[PDB]
DNA sequence: CCAAGTTTAGCTAAACTTG
DNA sequence: CCAAGTTTAGCTAAACTTG
């Protein structure tokens, strides 16, 4: 279902520090949409590592994909801080 | 270094998904001071491998809250409050 | 039901950080 | 420089969830 145009695949895997097999992996899932049972069965390897592979190409391009000057952070903190931060991604909503 | 009573590691075990190994490793290092070292060597392991059993047993006690008025946020920012955000949870894992 | 995709404890490699 | 510890991509297993 999810996946990636030419572009924002170029874009997630910028700098990325991932091997050459992740990124043919991701290429042929996310912008060819090829299954990922056949890099599973055409490398020989397990289910859970083709989707992991796919998962970071994803969540990179998660990473990016903000409004430039922007970035995606997340911590427990106490009420006081957790409350300003609320603030923050209501102002921060608004541009 | 990071050490911990009996209590605070039947507590930090309280719940968690781990083995039998990881529970030794982890009462080694932290309650009973023995290096990470001496355990890879006996149980045949990679020094990364027994840090992994450490940390896990080490992070859920640190998430055995303690002061819950604390909250999980997740936010998009611009990166002067993202600095902030960052150097605020820097500021509560020293704090804790 | 079947097939495919997800998730996570546990591992190694290996490069990196600490003291 | 070394020793001990940390980090993280990549992999399995196996139980779980989606289509």
């Amino acid at each position: 279902k999810k996946r990636l145009t030419e572009s924002q695949f170029q874009e997630a895997i910028q700098g990325l520090e991932v091997g050459q097999q992740t990124i043919e992996i991701a290429r042929g899932v996310l912008v060819d949409g090829k299954p990922q049972a056949t890099f599973a069965t055409s490398l020989g390897l397990t289910r859970g590592a083709v989707s992991q592979a796919v998962h970071r190409v994803w969540a990179a391009f998660e990473d990016k994909n903000l409004p430039e000057g922007y970035a995606r952070v997340t911590a427990v903190l106490p009420e006081h801080q957790a409350y300003i931060v609320r603030k923050w991604e209501a102002d921060a909503k608004k541009k």
